[PDB]
């Protein structure tokens, strides 16, 4: 799918687990948000369109991307161990490493 | 495979790309490019054969296919949409990667 | 599994690695290895518990994981040619990589 | 998922159908919008939670959902023989569906 | 495929039905009866082609082949069994189903 | 199966459910429930043996089981979010929709 | 599932094979009574609660399933030459199996 | 199949076993004797015909296919290291196992 | 695998159930002794090996294997009910079964 | 299937390939064909019913089969780089093998 | 496996089908004989061994299994409409293809 | 793929073969040969194109491939029983069989 509609994946699914109450919600929202951030790594934002691919941009832009999946991938393995607080602390501590981003690239 | 037949792959499948009319021809051939690219992710070229496994030559030859992937990655991306002129132009652009790698290794 | 408990994989299949005689059992020793360097690179170390996730102390831990699962990957590679002897050597050099981590975060 | 969350998918994938231009995003949307509709087929929603269910409401209601089913699948049925323009106007009608369930149960 | 091959296959294996003396004959063509009245359900007849899909016409042809999937799915029961005669017998009961469908859409 | 062993199941796993202390209990049960009903929604009862398959008796009773269905399908949807005793007391509303066919065509 | 209800699918099962008159309904109960044995053959008996799991009452309890599995195969094996006959009179022997384990344990 | 012809299949592969070159030929010839060995375990022998299934005759028959598929089990893990004239001579060693059944039961 | 590895296997897992706090730890940990005992049976011990396979030392070494199972069966069946006390404390009386081995052939 | 079966399968796909428009129709349709012409390869035609197997006759009968496999084939690989027109025509060219076969076995 | 254990399948699952009774098991003879006459098709008889493989003996050799191919496989159409005698006739009618290929290369 | 690139397949895994030191790199090549020449079967070479697809030229283009396939199945026999010099030796006789074709086609 497109960048745009794999942020609606990501932000859409951060919202349920803030409301969920038992351990299957929170595992099944974060195993669809690691799905949309690979498909994201590897496209190109509409600031950056102009640029060549081996650019320092288009370098630090891929950096972000997994980061982020290292800490889905921690969170999801919190749930499974039927931690729902512990993973719904770790899924709220996703909001700085995409604030980063869209000062840089939004 | 080795690394000597993994740049087979690459460099015989890049050129039935640019000759290509459909988009089931240019789909299949980015599909091989990217499993002969990750075999060779993890290879030791012939000119670092004496380094240790921790060098810092040993870590910017890896760092250089995993540019390579998410390019391969980006392109087969606009080949199932059925865009073949933007997929055919975006393998063109792969060429200034592997010339850049064969200065420093090859 | 834990962190700990993925250490005790990486040590008891590396021991077994260097008393074997044949190319099944190097084979077989090093498949766990790689799925047990996998499963701990997003984990967190209890020395860097009070950090945030976007530390570059948490940067540097996730860049020697990345590095011991590329030397797996090509010592995997001489045992499925029966090479046993080239992939015992190259098990071996995995030592300088994981004592390298333990003077930092162990 | 609950009834909220499937309502969530299949307004997000018909705002992507109309601005499609290639028939492999109106077929991939249209195939989500499928499994939605038939997860929410066996819900109770809030304006009828104190009835029975073996009740005229909940009769009418699970008869809504069954009629959109039928729509959507011969909407797929032009969308896989790439008549992008006849799929697109199927599931502009759609609407006339999901407007008369909302006004009786929403 | 279409709703003019849907009842080709129809047509063909319900004679093919009558003249069988085992049951490996019977049990195969009613397999191809049951697909082949699914993927008709969700069609649009030429007479009705101007309605809207939401009409009581369209509401009754969607009712008269989930009455014929309910009677092939009754002899296939009865031919897994392997009782020859009963599921010819419930077959040939299937003309009276599909001759009142004629009288009014095609 | 038959329509009579279809009935034992049914029958059975029910009363496992008001006993039940657990989730794996409760969700086990309610799946054996759904395909001994959808086995069970082509047959004939025996009160109902010398009509014909297009009677407005065998119309009525296939449209009660297709409302089990949707009953057992929406307390199984409560057993997966660890629901006990939710998914336990829409199983006891279940005895509401199988006494009212017992009085006819039982 | 508990040892109650694996003694509910043995004695249900068991009803239906003298009552059949084809091949398919023998084979079927079989497979059921096959892997309804296997789970029960690890369970404890309410009347060997308080012993330990080396006693020679738990020896000889593990000892009565595992001929009554070698039984059961048998008789399968002969309904998969056909052979109804035979293999409803070797279903009939299976009673002094469980006459014997019934004065003892249960 | 039949004991005669589960017969055959092990008489056929152990000849095939003395006179091998490779250890891919044991490999496949002890596989299939693992398989006919339990197909085998469950049949009544000729000579045990008009005896009931709990006598301990049937019961010495079964121990003795037991013993027979520990040594099948074991000399073929010899075979995957790799060690032919290790799981050659224990194939050997197999007919003083199937020397004494014949004396009591062939 | 040898039989000294998989004595590494099931002298490890049996000290992660006593500390786990949750039921995946303990479901996951007892799977893991159900694979390294199966594979364990077949095998001979270092003062066993100059005896013959059919020896009634070799027959009660693969008697007790055939024990142990049967425990890690019975507590692996509390541990699916989320029973995780129950499942902890029939993990504690296997050391009783092992004892008595090590007193013998160890 | 019949003979007689396998050539109403060949006669009414290829009807559908010349009034088709799209090329999922007649890559759907070549399927269909290439699975009814290596079914009715080994059959044996009415007019060479009392003809042993090893006859001149039945090699020419089997070699007109394998000629119209490697059409079909043929036409298939065309299908799939979504050229219809040049699929169609090599379809076209089929009744030349089909004319040849009816003047001697028909 | 080789050319001579090719030939020990075939000899001892023909001997089988003439003494038959049932329809399971001409069926699974029947398809043990396809799976080695396709195994031993590109094999070299030991009276060929000096020649090269274009020879007009290496091409009358691989004639002559593909047409015991065919006729395994019309057997095997019969075995399947259970007409167990018309498939046991087709069986005999092998000798004569495999008289043939015995007086040339045997 | 085309018959173009099928025939870069073949050349370029036939140099490999020769140089190769073990037998997981022959066995390999190989299976890659294999497939190539099945896709090549059914082609058209650009020097019979204005003929008809029923001539003795298409027919005995037809046998040449199928006379290859037979030599690659009897190598990559050899090539699993770990036979690498007689596997390589059966590789370099393929050259006789595409020298006879490219004189009459290429
Ligand atoms: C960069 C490394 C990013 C990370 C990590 C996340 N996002 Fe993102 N976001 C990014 C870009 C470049 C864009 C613009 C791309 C475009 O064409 O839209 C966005 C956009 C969004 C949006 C707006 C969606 C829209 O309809 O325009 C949302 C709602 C959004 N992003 C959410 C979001 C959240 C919550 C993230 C953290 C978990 C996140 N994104 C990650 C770049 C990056
Ligand atoms: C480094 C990061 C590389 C990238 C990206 C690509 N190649 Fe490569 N190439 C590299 C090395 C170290 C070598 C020598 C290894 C050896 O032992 O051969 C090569 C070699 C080639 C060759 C020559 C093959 C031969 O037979 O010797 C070719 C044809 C080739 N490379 C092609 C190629 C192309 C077109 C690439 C870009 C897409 C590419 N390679 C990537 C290092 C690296
Ligand atoms: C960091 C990048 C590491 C690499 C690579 C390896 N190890 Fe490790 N090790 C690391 C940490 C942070 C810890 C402590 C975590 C904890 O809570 O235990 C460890 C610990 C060990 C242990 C001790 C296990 C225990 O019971 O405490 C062992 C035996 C061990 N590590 C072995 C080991 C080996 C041999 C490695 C190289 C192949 C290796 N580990 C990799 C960090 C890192
Ligand atoms: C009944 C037979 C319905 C059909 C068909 C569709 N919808 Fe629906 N909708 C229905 C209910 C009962 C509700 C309220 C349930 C609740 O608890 O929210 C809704 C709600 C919505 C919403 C609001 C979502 C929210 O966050 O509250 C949306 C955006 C929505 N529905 C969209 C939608 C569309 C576009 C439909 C046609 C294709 C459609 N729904 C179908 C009942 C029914
Ligand atoms: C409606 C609820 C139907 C049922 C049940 C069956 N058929 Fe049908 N049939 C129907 C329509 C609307 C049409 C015309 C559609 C079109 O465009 O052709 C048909 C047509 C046929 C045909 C003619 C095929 C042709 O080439 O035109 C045949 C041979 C046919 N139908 C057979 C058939 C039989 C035997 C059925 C009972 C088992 C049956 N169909 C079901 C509507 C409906
Ligand atoms: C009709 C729409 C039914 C629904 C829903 C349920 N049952 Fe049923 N039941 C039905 C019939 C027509 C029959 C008689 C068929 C026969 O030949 O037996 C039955 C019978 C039973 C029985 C008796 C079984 C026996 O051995 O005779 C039982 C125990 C039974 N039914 C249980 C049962 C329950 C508890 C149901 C609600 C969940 C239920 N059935 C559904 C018709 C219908
Ligand atoms: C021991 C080795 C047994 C064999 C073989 C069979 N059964 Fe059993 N049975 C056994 C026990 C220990 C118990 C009591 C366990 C409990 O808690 O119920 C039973 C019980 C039954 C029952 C009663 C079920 C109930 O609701 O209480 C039945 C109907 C039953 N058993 C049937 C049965 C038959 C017919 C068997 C032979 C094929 C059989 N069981 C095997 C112990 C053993
Ligand atoms: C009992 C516990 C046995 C073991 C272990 C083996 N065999 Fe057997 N064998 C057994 C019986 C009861 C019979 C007669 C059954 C019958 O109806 O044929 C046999 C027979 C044979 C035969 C003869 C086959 C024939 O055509 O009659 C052979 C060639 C044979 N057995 C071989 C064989 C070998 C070599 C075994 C050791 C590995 C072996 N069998 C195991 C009983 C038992
Ligand atoms: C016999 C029937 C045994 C059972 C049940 C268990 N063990 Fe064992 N154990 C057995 C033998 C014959 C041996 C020696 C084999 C060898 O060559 O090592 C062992 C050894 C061990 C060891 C030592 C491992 C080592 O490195 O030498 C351990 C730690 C061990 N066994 C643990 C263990 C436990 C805890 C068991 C109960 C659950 C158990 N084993 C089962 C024989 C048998
Ligand atoms: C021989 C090598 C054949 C080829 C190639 C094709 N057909 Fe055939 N056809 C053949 C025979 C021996 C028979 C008679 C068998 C019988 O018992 O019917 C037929 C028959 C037909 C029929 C008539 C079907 C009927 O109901 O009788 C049709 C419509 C038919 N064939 C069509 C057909 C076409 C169009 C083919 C070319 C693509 C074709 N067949 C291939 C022998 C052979
Ligand atoms: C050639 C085209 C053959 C066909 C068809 C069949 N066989 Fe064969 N057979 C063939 C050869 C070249 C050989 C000798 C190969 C060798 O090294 O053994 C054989 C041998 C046999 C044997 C003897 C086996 C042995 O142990 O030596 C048997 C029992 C045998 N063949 C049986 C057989 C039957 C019954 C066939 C018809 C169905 C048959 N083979 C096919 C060549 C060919
Ligand atoms: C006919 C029966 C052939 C066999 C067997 C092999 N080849 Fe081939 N070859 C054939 C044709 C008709 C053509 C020309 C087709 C075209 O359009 O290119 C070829 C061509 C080649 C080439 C040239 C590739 C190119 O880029 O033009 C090569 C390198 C080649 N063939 C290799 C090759 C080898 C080594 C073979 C033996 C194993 C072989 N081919 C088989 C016809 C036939
Ligand atoms: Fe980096
Ligand atoms: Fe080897
Ligand atoms: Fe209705
Ligand atoms: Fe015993
Ligand atoms: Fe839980
Ligand atoms: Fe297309
Ligand atoms: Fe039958
Ligand atoms: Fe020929
Ligand atoms: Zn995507
Ligand atoms: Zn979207
Ligand atoms: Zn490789
Ligand atoms: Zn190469
Ligand atoms: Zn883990
Ligand atoms: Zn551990
Ligand atoms: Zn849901
Ligand atoms: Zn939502
Ligand atoms: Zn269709
Ligand atoms: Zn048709
Ligand atoms: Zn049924
Ligand atoms: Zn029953
Ligand atoms: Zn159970
Ligand atoms: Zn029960
Ligand atoms: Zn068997
Ligand atoms: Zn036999
Ligand atoms: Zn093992
Ligand atoms: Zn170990
Ligand atoms: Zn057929
Ligand atoms: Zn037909
Ligand atoms: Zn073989
Ligand atoms: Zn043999
Ligand atoms: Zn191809
Ligand atoms: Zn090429």
């Amino acid at each position: 799918a497109d960048l745009e509609h794999n942020m609606h994946t990501l932000n859409d699914n951060l919202k349920h687990i803030e409301k969920a109450d038992n351990a299957t919600t929170v595992k099944d929202a974060l195993t669809k948000m690691q799905a949309a951030a690979q498909d994201a790594w590897s496209a190109t934002p509409p600031k950056l369109e102009d640029k060549s691919p081996d650019s320092p941009e288009m370098s630090d832009f891929r950096c972000g991307f997994w980061e982020l999946i290292g800490q889905i991938n921690a969170a999801l393995h919190l749930a499974k161990q039927c931690k729902v607080k512990e993973a719904q602390a770790a899924a709220e501590q996703l909001k700085t490493t995409c604030n980063a981003c869209h000062q840089k690239y939004r």
